[PDB]
DNA sequence: CCGACAGGCGCATCAG
DNA sequence: CTGATGCGCC
DNA sequence: GTCGG
């Protein structure tokens, strides 16, 4: 709220640059500097003020200035009138759609959400599904929801094996008040950086949830990641719940601390916090921190027993899950 | 002034 | 069929 | 679009 206007329109431009003109760093450079402003306590008197942030540019403070003088911006009011812009912007909201096959189907005459909805022969399966439950999607999920979905989820995880972790992490293990859709990490002792000693760790918990009527559809499913749909039982003569967008990951479970720090994001948080690595001299992802050498090739992976030990390598002071929002 | 911009799973498709 | 590439997603 | 070497 606070530089909301400002944030908006770096938003709306950022996706902008991503679905229809297919330029992917500008719209994290979009992203970056909505991102650092939004977390700047002052309100933003000029564009020459936010040139100090980092993130922040020529071109994004020029911006600033028009949107602060005149409440708008001339560019975006264009990309608003651009039929052929709104309407590759409106298809990537299905999920499975991105900017490459939304410019296609406008190409071919598909526009709106009747011609989707008359052409599904012409999408794939993840494409059908995000079709089908458009509306459900674009929802939000109260906590108290998350929480029920945690209390199924962990439930039944325990009745195929008591010894499955299940941990809910995204903006959920960030403590938000609402979250898009679920995201679970799994680990079993059966699998390790080292080993698979068990085959179908995933499928079976996958299977469990699909029998209880949890899960509903699958989007993709291999050895390591499902993302797929669920719902809350809803109980006598009240309206359904939404379907919800799931996402599980089993990861080794001698990797949980990389794992967990990967799923609890946000999305902004590891790109700047894996992009600070690299000028550190490290690599991380979900599995490992590893250094770099001259060469750039990633050497043997560090010694982890903690989240904080990832950020200690780095130098940086622990952030707790909560402040690695935005 | 100009490389580099986070890192990787699953799926669809293309060349051989 | 394998292996490489890019899309869409997390 | 932005930035540090
Ligand atoms: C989208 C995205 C997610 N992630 C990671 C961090 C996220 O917290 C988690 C992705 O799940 P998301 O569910 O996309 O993110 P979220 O839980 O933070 O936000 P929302 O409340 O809208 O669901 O995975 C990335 O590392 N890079 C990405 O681009
Ligand atoms: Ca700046
Ligand atoms: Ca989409
Ligand atoms: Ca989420
Ligand atoms: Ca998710
Ligand atoms: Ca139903």
């Amino acid at each position: 709220t606070l530089n909301g206007g400002i944030t908006d329109m770096l938003t709306e431009l950022a996706n902008f640059e991503k679905n229809v003109s297919q330029a992917i760093h500008k719209y994290n450079a979009y992203r970056k500097a909505a991102s650092v402003i939004a977390k700047y306590p002052h309100k933003i008197k000029s564009g020459a003020e936010a040139k100090k942030l980092p993130g922040v540019g020529t071109k994004i403070a020029e911006k600033i200035d028009e949107f602060l003088a005149t409440g708008k911006l001339r560019k975006l009011e264009k990309i608003r009138q651009d039929d052929t812009s709104s309407s590759i912007n409106f298809l990537t909201r299905v999920s499975g759609i991105g900017p490459s096959a939304a410019r296609k189907f406008v190409d071919e005459g598909i526009k709106t959400l009747e011609d989707l909805r008359k052409n599904e022969d012409k999408l794939n399966h993840h494409q059908r599904i995000g079709l089908k439950y458009f509306g459900d999607f674009e929802k939000r999920i109260p906590r108290e929801e998350m929480l029920q979905m945690q209390d199924i989820v962990l439930n039944e995880v325990k009745k195929v094996d008591s010894e499955y972790i299940a941990t809910v992490c995204g903006s959920f293990r960030r403590g938000a008040e609402s979250s898009g859709d679920m995201d679970v990490l799994l680990t079993h002792p059966s699998f390790t950086s080292e080993s698979t000693k068990q085959p179908k760790l995933l499928h079976q918990v996958v299977e469990q949830l699909q029998k209880v009527h949890f899960i509903t559809d699958t989007l993709s499913k291999g050895e390591t990641k499902f993302m797929g749909v669920c719902q809350l039982p809803s109980k006598n003569d009240e309206k359904e719940y939404p379907h919800r967008r799931i996402d599980i990951r089993l990861i080794p479970k001698d990797q949980y601390y990389c794992g967990v720090l990967y799923f609890t994001g946000s999305d902004i948080f590891n790109k700047n916090m894996r992009a600070h690595a690299l000028e550190k001299g490290f690599t991380i992802n979900e599995y490992t921190i590893r250094p770099l050498g001259v060469t750039g090739v990633a050497g043997e992976p560090l010694p982890v027993d903690s989240e904080k030990d990832i950020f200690d390598y780095i130098q940086w002071k622990y952030r707790e899950p909560k402040d690695r929002s935005e």
